[PDB]
Order: structure tokens, then C-alpha cells, then sequence
């Protein structure tokens, strides 16, 4: 029901190896960890969770864009790049949140069907 | 060797049905009719050409967004979205052009591999 | 020393009274209260800050755009959209953070500039 | 009442001395020139028009972002950006066309006023 896909507007290319994290918000208004991975060649990351874990709640993706362009031998402006959404169950079924990166920039939206 | 992607940021989904029409730059510098086709459900247009036609050159991608925002009864700013490029046999062979779209803006991407 | 602007692309206008809050991390990883406001009619906060103030460290800068689309009677995507960086690490810049609000997408920039 | 703003989202910076063309639809459906300039060293161009020569039409702003790129000596994929829009059909308003560049990217947004 989630997907990331992250993409390099300097290259024109998928955003390869880039560190996500995804947490939910408990009770406590505390992250808690949920989900991690690594973007494929594709600049896509599947398989972080499933319908029955996906409840409905508040989320967290956070990209680790520093990484990715000191990786590059590019001095980035943020720290990480943040999406902090709803899940409701009212609403279509699967998620993408893809992110557009830029050194000094980055675009995000979200795709959400049925 | 060409895809073209459109979402819409509004309402978070594909932006379907979507008219995309391709042209080549002629010798003259008139633009030259290529390609056209409709957005299928998932907002992707494929199909589009061939490697054998789609030679080195300028080209243009013209996405009929002024429609696609009638159609869903709201009043948008541009008349259209153009994007101009240069297919160049030396870098990687696929092309995907992505458009994310709002009454008053439009981004664009090139994602390009091999 | 820091400035927020913040556009709407639905209207195609600056986007007014969107509530601003920054933070800085301390010293013991949290993230303390350093500023807030509202933007004005042209879509821009100053004032958040001075020189003095503003001192090196690790900045987050969250955007409340949940409550500026929901006031236009709408359901958006995102909680709020929030910029972390690094400030005045090399000394003093002056910093500009741009974003751009549809109800299922933002984009943002910065603007760094040395005095 | 027509203002161009380019910024450069790989350094963080107004994008300066970009090309800008302007150009209005004839009674032929031919683009005829209408205005022309360079950004300055805010990113900004101002006095492209006035009020009274920005009569109703379809416009068309041209943005040199191939130009720009290379005299950074980097190699980018578009020709330059367009921005294509009717303009004061209910009476005159000022524009700004915004946008934000990356060598394989560029966004673009209006902010719409009525004076
Ligand atoms: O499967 C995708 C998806 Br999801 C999003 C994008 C995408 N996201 C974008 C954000 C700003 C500008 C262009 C953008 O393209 C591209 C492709 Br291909
Ligand atoms: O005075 C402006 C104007 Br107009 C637009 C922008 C602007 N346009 C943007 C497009 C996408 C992401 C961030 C953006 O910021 C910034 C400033 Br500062």
C-alpha cells in the first residue's frame, strides 16, 4: 500500500541508494520506527509494509538527502527531506509519495489510487 | 524510447485522459507533428514511437493541460505546458518526460536511462 | 537574516496567514522553540529573527499548510511541510525559504545570499 | 504589470543575466516579438511593459535556461522554458511568472494580481 520513488533533477536520472525511513506517530506523539529500505536502480522502494500492518494513523517519511549528494560530491542545503501525511482508509487504497531532489530544492507529491 | 508521465497535485492521482502531442524540429524550424496519444489511467502515455524513428534531434512535448483542467470545472492559467529538448545518442537511450500539474504551476522532470 | 515566503498554486496568489513555526535543535538533541509568525498579504514572514540571534546550528522551519487549505474549506494530503538545515555554519547568510502549496504537493527552495 | 523571477535550485541562488523573450499571438496565430530582457543580479526582470502596451492576449515568456546552464559550463536537457497564458481578459492584472531551474528540471508558477 506504500511506495517511495525519489528522483535526481541535476542527473536526470532515478535517485539510486538513498536511505528511507518511515515512522508512525504513537500515542505519545513520539515516531515511531515502522518501515526502512534503500531505493532500488529504479529510484523506487517497495515492499515496506503490508494492508494489515498499514493501519490508519499519522506518518513519517524521511529521505536522507544529505547523504545522497555528499555521495555525489555535492554540498546539499537540508538536513533530510521530511513527508509527514495522513493514511485514512476512506480514501484510495495505495500510496506513492515520490520526492524531485535538487541540491538547494526538492518537489514531493503524492498519487493515491484505487 | 519516450514515455510521458502527467499527475495532477490537486487531487493526488494520475492526471487522466490528458491529450500529448510530440514534434520533431524541421530543417526549416517548423515543428513537425511526431507523435500523439491520450494519458491512460495511471497517467502514462506510452507507445509514443520507435528507436528507429526517434533519431537525434529537437523536440517538443505539448500537453493539452488547459482541457484537462476545464473538464474538472476549474479555471487554469497556462494554456498548455511545452517541453523542449534534444535527444542525444550519446546519453542513455529512454526518455520519460513527467509533468505534476496545478491550475497555476507545472513541474517537469527528465528521467533518462539505459 | 530569515525569511519565508510561501505561494499558492491552486489560485495562483502569495498564500496568507499560513502559520510559521521554527525550531533549533539544543544541545541535548530536541528540538527547541526559536520562532513563529504568520505570513502577511504578499505570502512573506519577516522578522522572525535578527543577526545576534541567529546563531550557527540545525534549523527546521515547518510550514503549516494543513491548516491553510483545510481554512479554504479543503482536505489536503500533508500535515505541514517543514525545511532542516544547517544555518551560518561558514558565519552569517541570509536565508530565504521558498515554498510552493498544492493540496497533494509542495515544493520548496532556499535562497542564500552573504551580506 | 508582467514581472519574470529565476532562481537556480543547485546553488541556491537567484539565477542572473538569464534571457528572457516575450512574445504576444497575432491576428495570423504567429508569435510576434513583444518584449525582451536579462534577470538581474536578484533574478528579477522588471520593466519588460506597461500598463497600456499589455493589452489582452495569449503571451507567451521564454525563458533561455539551455543558455544559462552552459555559461556555467554544464550541459542540461531543455532548450528553455515556456510559459504560454492568456492574460487581462477581464481587465488588467499583474503577473509574475516564477520559476525554479535544475539542469534536467524546471518548475514554473504565476502569482496573479488585481491592482
Ligand atoms: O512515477 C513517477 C512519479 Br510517482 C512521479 C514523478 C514525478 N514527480 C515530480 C515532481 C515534480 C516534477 C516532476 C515530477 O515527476 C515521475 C515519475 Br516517472
Ligand atoms: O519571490 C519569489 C517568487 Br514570485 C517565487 C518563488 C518560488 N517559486 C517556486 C517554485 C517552486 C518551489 C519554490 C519556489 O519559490 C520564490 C520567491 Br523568493
Amino acid at each position: 500500500p506504500l511506495m517511495v520513488k525519489v528522483l535526481d533533477a541535476v542527473r536526470g536520472s532515478p535517485a539510486i541508494n538513498v536511505a528511507v525511513h518511515v515512522f508512525r506517530k504513537a500515542a505519545d506523539d513520539t515516531w515511531e520506527p515502522f518501515a526502512s529500505g534503500k531505493t532500488s536502480e529504479s529510484g523506487e522502494l517497495h515492499g515496506l509494509t503490508t494492508e494489515e500492518e498499514f493501519v490508519e494513523g499519522i506518518y513519517k517519511v524521511e529521505i536522507d538527502t544529505k547523504s545522497y549528494w555528499k555521495a555525489l560530491g555535492i554540498s546539499p542545503f537540508h538536513e533530510h527531506a521530511e513527508v509527514v501525511f495522513t493514511a485514512n482508509d476512506s480514501g484510495p487504497r495505495r500510496y506513492t509519495i515520490a520526492a524531485l531532489l535538487s541540491p538547494y530544492s526538492y518537489s514531493t507529491t503524492a498519487v493515491v489510487t484505487n
